């Protein structure tokens, strides 16, 4: 937890929302409740008209109508300025110019009061055509998608935002709202002072069939994004992971585990004492104990997955199985990325060279040199699998 703030955000929250504008002297209120999900970076608002009929078009107030309600990512949570001024909360002014037309300028009080965020606007419109696409009522009912652009203000502890809206209009043309923002501590408490980023916002406008008043319903998704997370080792794996259909092998491996004799044979090895004799004298080799804190250091949970290591079928035994997972893999392509990872990845490489150590290869010819693994190799190509080809095939690698 980056915050104290952020530990409100992760269930779902009550919102309120309150509204009293005046656009060229039209002057009128609105209220919205609703809940927001910040893990998800959903929230939901049903908006009312209190004062009668509606003055501008409901789209125009989407924006004025709590971006702590965004889904900041683990890598991103020290840059939530909005959840860590809560609950005390922020002071949210824009300006909001509409091109060719007239201008918003709002000032908000966003905090919680109880269990429930809130909030407040006040809203002033001026220099409105009466016949413009707002008095004129001429925006379809509908939003799109839009980056907000975040930026620290120091001097103001507390952040800069700008983004366009693009409102589309009855006719097929659109009409830009500039949007400037900055937001305010209310508290005096400590809060985040984020790095440039952004916050990619979707939204959708509905109604309630049975709803007979003048109203929207509008649905928002949020999701804060334009800084790296730092990279290693885990990283390269999730992207060779992610060109494996694990799913698809998981399955074969678990049919030719149930219905094969070989395959099972061969688990029982697994287990054997002469194949315990194997591990115990690699487990004993301090290279293979230095390549193990190695890939530790570098993001790899190695001794984690070793000591827990313990009909789609096409074909029979432990060739079958190889060759249905053969089938399966996409060869080419991640050969394509192995290539590429030792161009732009730092730990690949460092690993592509620890593994073709002296320190390593010492490994390598410990094992050659044990008889149990001599004859585990001509179990192997008796069965029919071509061990000398595939031993081939990764000294080709490296
Ligand atoms: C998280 C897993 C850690 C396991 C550690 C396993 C210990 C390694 C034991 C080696 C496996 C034996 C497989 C035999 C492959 C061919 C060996 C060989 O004679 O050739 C080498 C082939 O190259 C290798 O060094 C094979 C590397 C084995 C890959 C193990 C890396 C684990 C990756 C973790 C991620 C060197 O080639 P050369 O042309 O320079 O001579
Ligand atoms: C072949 C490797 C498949 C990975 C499954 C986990
Ligand atoms: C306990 C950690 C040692 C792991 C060594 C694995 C050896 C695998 C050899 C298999 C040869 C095909
Ligand atoms: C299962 C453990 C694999 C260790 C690396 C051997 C590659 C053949
Ligand atoms: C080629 C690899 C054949 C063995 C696949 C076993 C995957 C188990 C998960
Ligand atoms: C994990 C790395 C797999 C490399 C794929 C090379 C295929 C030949
Ligand atoms: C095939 C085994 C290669 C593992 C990737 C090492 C980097
Ligand atoms: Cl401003
Ligand atoms: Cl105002």
């Amino acid at each position: 937890h980056m915050s104290k703030g952020e530990e409100l955000f992760t269930g779902v929250v009550p919102i309120l929302v309150e509204l009293d504008g005046d656009v060229n002297g039209h002057k009128f209120s609105v209220s919205g409740e609703g809940e927001g999900d910040a893990t998800y970076g959903k929230l939901t608002l049903k908006f009312i008209c209190t004062t009668g009929k509606l003055p501008v078009p409901w789209p125009t107030l989407v924006t004025t109508f709590v971006q702590c309600f965004a889904r900041y990512p683990d890598h991103m949570k020290q840059h939530d300025f909005f959840k860590s001024a809560m609950p005390e909360g922020y002071v949210q002014e824009r300006t909001i110019f509409f091109k060719d037309d007239g201008n918003y300028k709002t000032r908000a009080e966003v905090k919680f009061e109880g269990d429930t965020l809130v909030n407040r606007i006040e809203l002033k419109g001026i220099d409105f055509k009466e016949d413009g696409n707002i008095l004129g009522h001429k925006l379809e009912y509908n939003y799109n998608s839009h980056n907000v652009y975040i930026m620290a203000d120091k001097q103001k502890n507390g952040i800069k935002v700008n983004f366009k809206i693009r409102h589309n209009i009855e006719d097929g043309s659109v009409q830009l709202a500039d949007h400037y923002q900055q937001n305010t501590p209310i508290g005096d408490g400590p809060v985040l002072l984020p790095d440039n980023h952004y916050l990619s916002t979707q939204s959708a406008l509905s109604k309630d069939p049975n709803e007979k008043r003048d109203h929207m319903v509008l649905l928002e998704f949020v999701t804060a994004a334009g800084i790296a997370a730092a990279r290693n080792l885990q990283d390269d794996l999730q992207d060779f992971l992610a060109l494996i259909p694990v799913d698809q092998i998981i399955a074969i491996a678990t049919d030719y585990l149930a219905n094969d004799a070989e395959v099972q044979a061969a688990v029982a090895y697994l287990q054997s004492d002469e194949f315990e004799t194997i591990v115990v004298a690699l487990d004993a080799l301090p290279e293979l104990q230095n390549f193990l804190n190695f890939l530790e250091a570098n993001g790899l949970n190695a001794i984690d997955f070793l000591n827990g290591i313990h009909h789609i079928r096409r074909g029979v035994g432990i060739t079958g199985l190889i060759d249905d997972v053969l089938a399966i893999l996409p060869i080419e392509d991640l050969k394509a990325l192995f290539n590429e990872k030792l161009e732009t990845s730092p730990d690949f490489l460092a690993l592509y060279n620890a593994i073709r150590s002296p320190e390593f290869q010492s490994i390598v010819q410990t094992l050659n040199a044990m008889p149990e693994y001599q004859n585990l190799l001509q179990k192997l190509r008796e069965k029919g699998v071509d061990v000398d080809k595939i031993i081939e095939l990764i000294r080709a690698l490296f």
